[PDB]
């Protein structure tokens, strides 16, 4: 057989929706739980007791299976190793609910938990329903943040926002302390003032997890599965197939090292673990499906528990399955499964990488900027009432007098003998 | 009424940390900048363009407020007018540890009395440091002629010591070295009066220990039947305490000479003993002050011999004002004995506008008849050592210590080992200039 | 150099300071004059108020070239300013140009700002050139206003006309009740136009004015150096200096009547552009004038020099004197400085020189409180605007008069009784 196999890595999870790495060399795997938690899995296989991110109070999650509200996606800044920037999309309530896209920053004190005080709202998408929400975040090799939103089943209500069913592309590397993101010049509606500049492409309804090929001859490829009504696949570069009888969870482009034959393949799978591969003809540019099969080889088995909720990718490129059921949710037993090529060793010699354990932030901005926030580029944006280079000097208007010092905004520390808000009074 | 006043002398300084004179009669004031500069203020009120000392590349200085790294202290040898010797303590990181607190000896340029010859650096001590607070390192000479070094505890915990990675037996102690030595191996010798000079357990340099985060210490010279008095402010952990320094005491287990809750604007920056001339009433008094210019006087009860704090007030009299800009960073004393405060703020640092302020007694003239002194302008080095000793270094006493490969009274003759042969001349150490007919590194072979 | 004085910097960041003075209201404020047309307040604690005391830089024509004397020239506070808030200002404007002397009044709402609407033009002297302008304002111990004007004109220019006032010392009485003319002529004036008290000056520096003398004394410098004593009805053309001395010509002078310096009391001090000072003192024995040099020397922080060139002098309410300096370099950098003269032989605050600040109060006179449709004379009489009459000008005047019992509410506006129409209620309905 040419089949692959599924190996259980961890269990005891709650409604896992995805997993990914930070690209800092630490080979940590960050697991997303719908209720609003992000947990760390170390390379030795331990789950840290303290969540990396706990926002379950902010997050509105649904009870019933099929309620898509919750924590949707996470993307680490391409330069997270130096600036500790990460991005999160979740649902909350204030007009049913509102889909947020927020930036967070890792604690300068602890590289394994996020400083919750560093939240910055980037986008707030008004939502009217609880399905077709999308919410995937990813960075392209251009360095830009892509946001993939469903349509939220809005149509006649649209006549009465404007971001649903589109792929947004923001530039998070801005110096303007006014706006959290700037629009890249390449966007199709930059400075048009008729369509939103953030919109890069539209027309999505209920997209699954999109496969992201990163490859020279082409910069970036995003393939999405989509099921408006009972499936179709869509390409964004720099209707694609008549397959039937499926509802696809999503897909990935395998760039791992354990499987030689799977390299470069687009893999898609449905709720029940039926996997297919997509192959484009370089000659005819037409897409074709071949099933990918699972079979048991010792410990790694040709099956897994429950239903697929999302996919994972570690820093070495190996891909994962995240599963749960209605039985596994109340029992608090979601699982993380690795996809293995049983034809190949578990650690082929060429696939070894040395763990570089995660270090605290070393950048000049995080170290000295305290009365404001740090942009991903490093500019320290001061809070109101501060103006230093790192916002360390307070502003007092009117100025402190009789030698007073402006210690905090509009607060004068007077010398003995001088009173009043600006030390203007004598005796 | 009975207040003092504060007079601005110069501005445009960069994070000044202290000021002092060289005792050579020139009435120059040397101002210390944290980033690693020493500037000269002439008696006529001029700041020289060229710094007296520029070691800002050597110096590791800190950005954060509360980051104490930088140029810490300076002390002129008691005989600087004759030998041009000065001592400097700064933090650097060029040699495990966080940074290293060095105490170095420099010597004024023999061509220019207003610049120090940077090539004459001699490292005396290198104290490994682990943190960036409680590390203050004040340098001063007592009337014994010895160099006192006052080091904080560098916030080094007891478990840090159990590894003894960087020896740092010196933190939290007062070191006392004898710099007037002739041994060219060691830079300083230990005075026999030291309490541990033979003890193989305690360090011989340690004169007293038990300090944590001491401010600038007041140095009375009695210029009261005792030879030496040194008072330091100290923060045991907030409830500021003041300490008298006497041979071989441990100030975790020694009574603090006074304890008073702070004024809440800041802990005590430090203090001085006023031996100036402009103010009659202030003579002999111990003054201490906090970050915000709250000044105290220490007065002993003749009845109980107990010390007590008494406040001093500031008030405006024309140009002389009862306030000043920013926060106190350090103190100053000129050659006539008048005391100064150096101030800066967060706003004054980026503007590069630290200031030097003179403390004035407005009840007295600015130049009372008796306080007049004649300026003796600084002269270049005339000592026999600086003039003739060229292949080595000069000890503060005058002995010329040769570099490896040199000998002579003033190290003027090179050494060749093995010696040059057949009339050859030893021109540089281990280089023979042979006469024609004789070859080889020592002219040993005959042709 | 045992007897020198010293210079202590008080404030900087000024722009072309030309003088400083106090208001004699007990507040110990020091009012600094900036050439471009500003007057700034320096508090005794050494602060400069953000808002100027007087901002007339739009009205003022000031000069660019070094040696162009146009700008704000002088300021003098009325001797009773604490009660009536009257001040006088001399500046140049061009509507070559015209040297104006105007009266202002401190805002009834704010004692630290001048009500710009209370201007009263007293004199308008036509000028033809930009040098030799003088224009010093001062009140003598007689209570009269003295105005000291230079002359930048030539005889050919006189015939082509305009100013009967240039090169004279005018003496006006500002304490008048006549609402027609802003000033009346004192009977003692030698009555040249009646305003002239003495004439014949050319290019005078700042004149010293002694108080606490039995006599009246005003000394002026004039262009080795020439100094003049001013007396009623005197022609100073071709008149010798009091003494011969001798280096720049003299900027001006003052009489030290301060308290910090014992030895300097009663002396006249003069200085040139570069800080070379001389002193004139009358001998108590023979009443004769005598010259003594005054030197500057460093005493610790107090220094025997200063930056740039002297532009004018200052005097605070306690009588201590000041130097105002700038250079061609300090003007572009916008860094003029105010320097205090100190006697280092004496304490900075001698026991006997202490005075308590009486902070400035809003106007309390009956006139400023009740006179609303006119202006207040320094005496207290309320002078009505056209179309108003009465003790406090509170009753409007209607011409022709209102008829049929109508009430004259606003000037030439009748409030008619029911049954009567028209601008004077002349028509019956
Ligand atoms: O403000 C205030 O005040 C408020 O507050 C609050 O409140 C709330 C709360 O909260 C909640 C809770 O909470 S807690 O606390 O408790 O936690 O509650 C509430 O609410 C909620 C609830 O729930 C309710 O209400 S009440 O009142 O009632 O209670 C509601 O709910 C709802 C929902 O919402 C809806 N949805 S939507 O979307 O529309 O909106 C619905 O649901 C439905 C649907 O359908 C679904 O869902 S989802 O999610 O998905 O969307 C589900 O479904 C299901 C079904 O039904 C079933 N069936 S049965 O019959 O069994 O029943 C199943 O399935 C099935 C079927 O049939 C199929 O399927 S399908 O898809 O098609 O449908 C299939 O078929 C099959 C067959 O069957 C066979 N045959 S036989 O015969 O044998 O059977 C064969 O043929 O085979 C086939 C196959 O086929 S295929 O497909 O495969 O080809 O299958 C079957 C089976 O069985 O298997 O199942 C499903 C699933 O399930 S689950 O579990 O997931 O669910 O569901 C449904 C139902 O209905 O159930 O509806 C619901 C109900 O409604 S009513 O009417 O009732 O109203 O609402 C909710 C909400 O959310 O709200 C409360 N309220 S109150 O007022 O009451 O108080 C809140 O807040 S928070 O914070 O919480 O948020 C709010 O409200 C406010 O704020």
């Amino acid at each position: 057989h040419n089949c692959f196999c599924i190996q259980e890595v961890v269990s005891g999870l709650r409604q896992p929706v995805g997993a990914l790495h930070s690209g800092d060399g630490s080979q940590r795997l960050f697991i997303l739980e719908k209720e609003g938690y992000v947990k760390i899995l170390t390379p030795e296989g331990e789950i840290f007791k303290e969540p990396y991110l706990d926002i379950h109070k902010l997050v509105q999650s649904g009870i019933k299976g099929g309620d898509e509200r919750g924590l949707l996606s996470l993307a680490f800044h391409p330069n997270y190793k130096k600036n500790g920037k990460l991005y999160v999309s979740y649902t909350t309530n204030q007009h049913d609910h509102i889909l947020r896209v927020v930036e967070y920053t890792v604690s300068r004190k602890n590289p394994h938990q996020v400083d919750l005080r560093t939240a910055r709202v980037f986008l707030e998408v008004a939502e009217l329903h609880r399905k077709h929400l999308g919410g995937q975040l990813l960075f392209g090799p251009d360095g830009f943040l892509y946001i993939i939103l469903g349509d939220g089943m809005i149509t006649l209500d649209d006549m009465e926002s404007d971001f649903t069913g589109s792929v947004l592309r923001l530039d998070v590397d801005t110096d303007m302390c006014n706006v959290p993101y700037s629009i890249p010049r390449s966007n199709p509606h930059f400075n048009s003032t008729n369509q939103p500049p953030e919109v890069f492409a539209h027309g999505l309804h209920d997209p699954g997890r999109c496969a992201v090929d990163r490859h020279i001859n082409i910069n970036l490829t995003i393939l999405c599965s989509d099921s408006n009504g009972k499936a179709r696949i869509l390409q964004i570069i720099k209707e694609f197939k008549p397959f039937s009888n499926g509802p696809l969870v999503g897909g990935f482009v395998y760039r791992g090292c354990q499987s030689e034959r799977l390299y470069g393949s687009y893999v898609f799978g449905d709720r029940n673990g039926n996997f297919l591969t997509l192959q484009q003809s370089p000659v005819t540019k037409q897409w074709q499906e071949k099933p990918l099969c699972l079979g048991t080889s010792g410990s790694c088995r040709g099956y897994f528990s429950g239903h697929i909720l999302g996919f994972g990718e570690d820093e070495l490129g190996e891909v994962y399955i995240l599963s749960s059921s209605k039985s596994m949710t109340q029992t608090h037993n979601g699982k993380l499964y690795k996809i293995v090529d049983p034809k190949r060793p578990l650690m082929p010699e060429e696939c070894r990488a040395t763990v570089q354990p995660a270090q605290t932030l070393t950048s000049e901005c995080s170290r000295l900027c305290r009365n404001g926030y740090c942009t991903p580029t490093g500019k320290c944006c001061c809070s109101p009432g501060w103006e230093g280079d790192f916002c360390r000097t307070a502003k007092c208007e009117p100025a402190c007098r009789h030698g007073g010092v402006c210690v905090r905004p509009n607060k004068c520390l007077c010398k003995k003998g001088y009173l009043g808000p600006q030390c203007e009074q004598v005796d």
